């Protein structure tokens, strides 16, 4: 019913709180309550047209899910669930949580698998973030400088947080039709 949907993974709340933060900024109208990966319908997920999807990465850069140990199943086991659908025609914006200083080598890669799996349906992907202000060694989740979607790190860049995402939810704003408030 509402026009874009908000979907996350979380182990621990960081991801889901953020996706909280998110909701809060606009009305029922343009964007959904959030919602774990773990609590949604196929035919719920599939409806929307525009999708604001978030993640942590967890056990050796993985998605969050049971392989990961994590405390319940989340994006692993929830994409199988609609790897047959197509995406095309569908506007996606990518954000991910990490820790950059504990994980150098593998920061915020849960973002590589969550684009590879929607690009190769489709997809089209936007809100490429610059990973300059980021301290990290290697990364699948970095093309052309670039992160593949918002990196946010509270273990270590709490306070960047705000401000990230008043900018990256601007720069998505042309694609979905976002208004961010005063
Ligand atoms: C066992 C474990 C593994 C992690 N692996 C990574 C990693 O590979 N890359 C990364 O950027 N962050 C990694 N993290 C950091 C988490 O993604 C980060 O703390 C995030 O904020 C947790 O989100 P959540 O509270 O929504 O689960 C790891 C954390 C734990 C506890």
């Amino acid at each position: 019913m509402a026009k874009i949907g908000l979907f996350f993974g979380s182990d621990t709340g960081t991801t889901r709180k953020i996706a909280k933060q998110i909701k809060d900024m606009f009305d029922d109208e343009v964007m959904a309550k959030p919602l774990n990966v773990n609590r949604a319908d196929v035919a719920d997920f599939m409806a929307y047209d525009f999708l604001i999807l978030g993640t942590p990465t967890l056990g050796d850069g993985q998605l969050p899910g049971l392989s990961a140990n994590a405390a319940s199943e989340s994006w692993e086991e929830f994409l199988p669930r609609i790897a047959d659908q197509d995406f095309s025609g569908k506007t996606i914006a990518l954000f991910g949580l990490g820790d950059q200083v504990t994980y150098p080598l593998e920061f915020v890669n849960a973002l590589f698998f969550l684009h590879e799996f929607f690009s190769d349906r489709g997809a089209n992907v936007v809100g490429r973030w610059p990973a300059k202000g980021y301290g990290f060694e290697d990364s699948l989740a970095v093309v052309e400088g670039e992160f593949l979607g918002l990196a946010l790190d509270q273990d270590n860049q709490a306070a960047l947080t705000p401000e990230r995402l008043k900018g990256w939810l601007s720069l998505i704003a042309a694609d979905f039709g976002l208004v961010l408030p005063a």
